[PDB]
C-alpha cells in the first residue's frame, strides 16, 4: 500500500452524478460498472449530458483519481414515478468498467432484508451546496417515531427507513446520497426539496435490501 501519487479517499465508493458538468446527485458505486442513486435525480433531465464522476473527494480541487464516465443506460425502478416516494431507486451503467483503486471502490449493499437497529449511527455522505465530500453520522429512528414525526401520513412503509436530520440537511443536502451502516449500504435518500424553510423533517431513505431481487436482476 504505497503509490507516491494517487491518494486514498475515505469514501472511495462515492460517485457524483453530473448534468452538463455540475453536481446533480450523489450516488454509490455498487459494482464495477454500476452506480446506485435515486430515481428523482433524473427528474428534470435538462436533456443535457449526464455523466458519473468517480474517485473524487473534493469537486473543487485537482485529484489524480478523478475520472469521468459516460452513462450507457439509466435504469429507474419500474414502479417509481415523480409523485410518489416509493421505489425511488436508479441504477446507472457506466460506459465501461471503472478502474478501481485507492480512491475508487464498490461498496457492498445489504441483501438481508432486516431493519437497521434504531439508534445505530449511520454514515450519510454527499456534496452539499460544492467542495469536499461532506459526511455525518446520523442515528436511525424506529419506524413508529418516524411515522409520528411525518405527521402520521403512513408514508413510511417497510421498504423505507428514517434517520435524524437538521434543517440544512433537508434543504441543502445531497439529493441522492447513500446511508451506510457498518460499512454496508442500507439506504438512499428520497429527498430533493430545495426550498429551505423552518419546517423540520426527518430523513427518509429507501432501504436497498428491500429491492435486492431487482438490483440483482439489473446487474446480472
Amino acid at each position: 500500500l504505497g503509490g507516491r501519487e494517487a491518494e486514498a479517499h475515505a469514501r472511495p465508493y462515492m460517485a457524483s452524478v453530473q448534468l452538463n458538468g455540475a453536481h446533480l446527485c450523489g450516488g454509490v458505486l455498487v459494482a464495477e460498472q454500476w452506480v446506485l442513486s435515486a430515481a428523482h435525480c433524473l427528474e428534470d433531465a435538462a436533456d443535457g449530458k449526464v455523466q458519473v464522476l468517480l474517485g473524487a473527494h473534493s469537486l473543487s480541487q485537482p485529484e489524480p483519481s478523478k475520472r469521468l464516465y459516460d452513462v450507457l443506460r439509466a435504469v429507474p425502478h419500474p414502479d417509481s414515478q415523480p409523485d410518489t416516494i416509493d421505489h425511488d431507486l436508479l441504477l446507472l451503467q457506466l460506459s465501461e468498467k471503472a478502474t478501481l483503486g485507492p480512491a475508487v471502490r464498490p461498496l457492498p449493499w445489504q441483501r438481508v432484508d432486516r431493519d437497521v437497529a434504531p439508534g445505530t449511527l449511520c454514515d450519510v455522505a454527499g456534496w452539499g451546496i460544492p467542495d469536499s465530500l461532506q459526511h455525518v453520522l446520523l442515528p436511525v429512528l424506529d419506524r413508529a417515531t418516524c411515522n409520528r414525526r411525518t405527521h402520521h401520513d403512513g408514508a413510511i412503509t417497510e421498504r423505507l427507513m428514517c434517520a435524524e436530520s437538521n434543517r440544512r440537511d433537508s434543504c441543502k443536502g445531497d439529493s441522492g446520497g447513500p446511508l451506510v451502516c457498518g460499512g454496508v449500504l442500507e439506504g438512499v435518500v428520497t429527498s430533493g426539496s430545495r426550498v429551505c424553510g423552518n419546517r423540520k423533517k426527518p430523513g427518509i431513505y429507501t432501504r436497498v435490501a428491500s429491492y435486492a431481487a431487482w438490483i440483482d436482476s439489473v446487474l446480472a
